[PDB]
């Protein structure tokens, strides 16, 4: 597993969530992903 | 985000679940995210019919 990598990926993640700038549509599927992503590599923010 | 950025993403997770040695679990959930994040930034990788 590269854990970093997919570590550094959910900060980034997050980060498009509070400072991005999305559409609402595109932000109802991100958050899914994170939560997600946060089960998936066994790391959160 | 830029639509460069997101498919490189996705494409290292596709690589992760087949080669990543998480759980069944991690896996399972791991999918689930590649359909969001394809979702939320308009690029396929997977295609899954699944995805919502
Ligand atoms: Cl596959």
């Amino acid at each position: 597993m590269k854990k970093r990598l997919a570590y550094a990926i959910i900060q980034f993640l997050h980060d498009q969530l509070r400072h991005g700038g999305l559409s609402s549509d595109a932000q109802e599927s991100l958050e899914v992903a994170i939560q997600c992503l946060e089960t998936a590599f066994g790391v959160t923010v």
